[PDB]
Formats: structure tokens, sequence, C-alpha cells
């Protein structure tokens, strides 16, 4: 299965979102991350992302499409947009929520974080 990850200017949480912010997917499958305003990208938080995975980054304002295989958590960020974030899932009991949940990250986006591994029942 193919998902899509659209980059807003504003969200339900204020300035700058991933839209969803947490995507539960099976392992193969796809996300690809569609900037809908200009001046946003995606790539994987330092740290957060599991055994196996590889890091990613995109350029600002590409569409950008990643498989995601290795089970666990996947924290992403925007890079010019600091709150900016949201979390992949491939499989249930991911091993590495720690790394996610454990960060030091500002407020803002530590519970951005932490609602998203909520939402995908962590
Ligand atoms: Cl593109
Ligand atoms: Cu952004």
């Amino acid at each position: 299965a193919d998902f899509e990850v659209h980059m807003l200017n504003k969200g339900k949480d204020g300035a700058m979102v991933f839209e969803p912010a947490s995507l539960k997917v099976a392992p193969g499958d796809t996300v690809t991350f569609i900037p809908t305003d200009k001046g946003h990208n995606v790539e994987t938080i330092k740290g957060m992302i599991p055994d196996g995975a590889e890091a990613f980054k995109s350029k600002i304002n590409e569409n950008y499409k990643v498989t995601f295989t290795a089970p666990g958590v996947y924290g992403v960020k925007c890079t010019p947009h600091p709150f900016m974030v949201g979390v992949v899932q491939v499989g249930d009991a991911p091993a590495n929520l720690e790394a996610v949940k454990g960060a030091k990250n500002p407020k803002k986006a530590q519970e951005r974080l932490d609602a998203a591994l909520a939402a995908l029942g962590n």
C-alpha cells in the first residue's frame, strides 16, 4: 500500500505540520511526502529510526517517496521548521519506542512526537 503525507504551513496543532503526523504501515508499504505549501522538506531525526533502516532527507519543495520495511518507529522532521515533526510506524510492538519518547526536543516538537506515538496505539 502507498500513503501520502502533505507538508502544510498550518494545522490544528498550529504552524508547520505533516498531515497526517502519524501513520502506521505494513513492511514494504510506501509514503510519499508531498509539499502543499512552499518551503518544506522531510528528513529522519537523528537516532530516531530502527536498526536496519536508512536515514533520508529531501530537498525543499521536493515530492519524496520512501519505502519502509524495517520494523519500528521513524521520527521525521522538516529542516527549516523546528516544531514540524511526525512518526511513521512499521508493524506493531516497535522496538525503538524509547528513542522517540526519551528524546529531549523543544516542548512543542516533543509533544507532537509523543502524540503521534500515542495515536499509533503505543
Ligand atoms: Cl519533486
Ligand atoms: Cu516544514
